[PDB]
């Protein structure tokens, strides 16, 4: 790998650490600006003794000009073509040192199929009717959606979803449509669910390698976690991937349709590692500068994938920004899931939630603040440990997974739901939106908006098939009534709910760990099992109302939450609390939640606090006398209440 003649740049090496402060380009203008009269393209490549515009007719063919640009500001080449370029496909050809490379560029906004090529358009074409007057649904505040986390092709491809367009986009935008028994699939179950936010896994462009563009007619699966465009859709979800307006305007009509029927959209985003190091156009264009490197000058590969993203250089900083905040002006996106996030540094984190704050302060940003080894500083990581330095970035609270399903590599350790010991302050901590609420009921977050809950989501085993590893002597019956449990705990805790597609039936992958790769009949949403679950679906979409419906379930500060959240007494296997005093206005004057794990019945004495009534549950109770007496049998929730 030639990584360019110095004298080009001063003598400086890319890997040098001057070399940063020299070519900052300042300029919003990186890419291809197409119009009728022009088409003025920028790229940024200081260490290329060469660029050009390579301008081609068709997908596949040959190039109609090869045009030289010229050497701009602060690294940057720059070129105008003074003809009409539209349906043209473009690249650069580029000259560092001894090596001749041919990019798409970094920039593009859209591309042929598989993305080798960069596609020019009237970007506006493909805005569907009325865009401009698409509005979001209201937030208040980030502890007030419920997230569904859903994967595109999942949503639709099983055979009897219902679904015209099964696999794509459009097969979510599309009401009325009835699987097995006749029952309300795809979208219609989603806004039945009352969930507000769907959390679409990888929808940017990822590698062909992953799922290939132009052999849709025969198997294929993958989640995405490969990125090779991160400026424009994946083509397999698109009618026609050849087409490069055709996967843009199918997005928007999605987003569009979503929002109208009350739903926000998050994008789970992957900044942080390339699909290939070697092959992106990061490498080919500027060898050495947007991936991170061990000092042997190979790269370093804390995501286990490869490579990784240097975030914390500043032309790469901008990179990562200038994308979000395309997809957020482009797309209307809600919300931001960063893959990784403990990969990518601070002040790029806090960069990025200000510039989304300074737009609309609702979008939300969330992401896996792992505690994970890379050359980049321990105290610069977008993790737990640093999570005082991120404030308003919600982190999956994996603390309070485990306490709730039992540990998620020893795969027969049972936890709180299936009768372990001594979980209940792991479940606790949580409860309490993973705070410093006091004593040994602490966790990373400062305020509650810091803590995502969650017992499912794509990675891992679901939550199903880990209680059918860790319960040998457990019924069918009272594993369901295990998961039900664990359901109720995400939604009656502080901070955000988010739930994985399909747990609202009980999802299971047959055992499967790690489905990123497998086959649909592995990872669809199957609308069979979720014909033969409408009871568990109905409990799923009961315990978001009772959460809509109490404010006290979603404190915004953590002050709040140590003011009005008072745990109770408790037999070992159970949780019992109090949200007092109308905490966060509550219609009620205060809750009582208990998290029973005992498939006994049992009697506890409730806090003197008024004439509880029941608001849910009450298929457990087996008494409630105003001491204060409250008797129930079997694993489950029971939620009280002192009316006003
Ligand atoms: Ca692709
Ligand atoms: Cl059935």
């Amino acid at each position: 790998i030639d990584y360019g003649d110095v004298t080009v740049t001063g003598g400086i090496s890319v890997f040098d650490a001057k070399f940063d402060e020299l070519y900052v380009y300042d300029g919003d203008d990186l890419g291809a600006v197409y119009a009728p009269e022009e088409t003025r393209f920028r790229l940024w490549a200081p260490t290329a003794s060469e660029a050009f515009v390579v301008l081609y007719e068709t997908e596949d063919g040959m190039p109609v000009k090869e045009l030289p640009m010229k050497r701009d500001v602060q690294g940057t080449w720059t070129l105008t073509v003074a003809e009409d370029c539209g349906g043209l496909f473009y690249t650069y050809r580029v000259k560092v040192g001894e090596q001749w490379n041919e990019a798409v560029d970094p920039y593009a906004k859209a591309v042929g199929v598989n993305g080798t090529k960069t596609a020019i358009l009237d970007l506006r074409s493909t805005n569907p009717e009325g865009w401009e007057n698409d509005q979001k649904p209201p937030l208040a505040s980030p502890t007030d959606a419920v997230i569904y986390e859903l994967h595109v092709r999942d949503l639709s491809i099983h055979p009897q979803s219902g679904i015209r367009e099964k696999g794509k986009f459009l097969g979510l935008t599309e009401e009325g449509t009835r699987g097995p028994n006749g029952i309300p699939t795809g979208l219609d179950h989603i806004t039945g669910l009352g969930v507000t936010h769907v959390q679409l896994l990888p929808i940017y462009d990822y590698s062909q390698e992953s799922v290939d563009e132009s052999r849709l007619d025969e198997p294929h699966y993958n989640w995405g976690y490969d990125p090779q465009n991160y400026n424009v859709p994946e083509g397999s979800y698109s009618t026609d991937p050849h087409n490069p307006a055709a996967r843009i305007l199918e997005l928007k009509r999605l987003i569009q349709k979503l929002h109208a029927r009350g739903l926000r959209v998050i994008m789970d985003v992957v900044y942080n590692h390339v699909y290939d190091g070697y092959l992106i156009h990061f490498t080919k264009l500027v060898p050495g500068y947007y991936l991170r490197y061990k000092a042997d000058r190979t790269f370093s590969d804390g995501t286990f994938c490869g490579n990784e993203c240097a975030s914390e250089r500043p032309i790469m900083r901008k990179y990562i920004i200038e994308s979000i905040l395309h997809w957020v002006r482009e797309y209307h996106i809600d919300g931001f899931r960063f893959d990784l996030m403990g990969m990518i540094d601070i002040e790029t984190m806090n960069e990025i939630r200000r510039r989304l704050d300074e737009i609309d302060p609702t979008i939300l940003t969330i992401g896996e603040g792992w505690m994970m080894e890379t050359v980049l500083p321990k105290e610069l990581r977008a993790n737990q440990d640093n999570a005082e330095k991120l404030p308003g970035i919600g982190m999956f609270n994996d603390g309070m997974r485990d306490a709730v399903k039992g540990d998620i590599f020893i795969f027969d350790r049972k936890g709180f739901i299936s009768g372990g010991d001594g979980f209940e302050d792991g479940v606790k901590r949580g409860v309490a939106g993973g705070i410093n609420y006091g004593g040994q009921l602490r966790q990373f977050a400062v305020e509650p908006v810091q803590s995502v809950n969650y017992v499912e989501c794509h990675d891992n085993h679901t939550l199903w098939d880990k209680i059918e590893l860790s319960t040998p002597g457990a019924s069918d019956e009272e594993r369901r009534a295990m998961h039900r449990l664990a359901s109720a705990i995400v939604l009656t805790s502080q901070g955000i709910p988010f739930l994985h597609a399909g747990q609202e039936f009980m999802r299971t992958k047959g055992g499967v760990e790690n489905s990123y790769k497998s086959p649909i009949e592995v990872n669809w949403l199957d609308w069979e099992r979720c014909a033969a679950h409408q009871d568990d679906v109905s409990y799923m979409r009961s315990l978001i109302a009772l959460r809509k419906a109490h404010p006290a379930f979603r404190l915004k500060t953590a002050d709040e939450i140590r003011a009005h959240l008072r745990f109770e007494a408790a037999p070992p296997h159970t949780v019992a609390f109090t949200l007092r005093d109308h905490a966060g206005g509550d219609p009620d004057r205060h809750l009582y939640v208990l998290y029973n794990a005992n498939p006994g019945a049992l009697s506890l004495e409730l806090p003197a606090l008024g004439p509880w009534e029941v608001r849910f549950g009450g298929e457990h109770v087996l008494a409630l006398e105003a001491g204060a007496r409250l008797e129930v049998r079997g694993v489950g929730v029971v939620v009280l209440a002192v009316p006003r």
